[PDB]
């Protein structure tokens, strides 16, 4: 269950797709573990997020009012450390979608 493994490249922190050595960020609830570079993570992402606790793609949730459900599946996810936020919950209140990078309002102060 807790095997340090990237379930992309199916290898550990020790090696990547490239034979690379480098930290795994592990789900933190479901436990599955990736490279930064395997999961097109961001510099500032590989090192923020490993020292937050993680959630992949279907646990990722929201921040602000932390809830889940529909909104839950649409939320933002932050390009400086990956928390999810709904389109309603970000701060300040999103106009449209950014064509770009996103950043949370923890992230970025208003
Ligand atoms: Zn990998
Ligand atoms: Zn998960
Ligand atoms: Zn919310
Ligand atoms: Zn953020």
């Amino acid at each position: 269950e807790p095997i340090p493994i990237c379930s992309f490249c199916l290898g550990t922190k020790e090696q990547n797709r490239e034979k690379k050595p480098e930290e795994l960020i592990s789900c933190a609830d479901c436990g599955n573990s990736g490279h930064p570079s395997c999961l097109k993570f961001s510099p500032e992402l590989t090192v923020r997020v490993k020292a937050l606790r993680w959630q992949c793609i279907e646990c990722k949730t929201c921040s602000s009012c932390r809830d889940q459900g529909k909104n839950a599946d649409n939320m933002l996810f932050c390009d400086s450390c990956d928390r999810g936020f709904h389109m309603e919950c970000c701060d300040p209140p999103l106009t449209r979608m950014p064509k770009g990078m996103w950043i949370c309002q923890i992230c970025r102060p208003r």
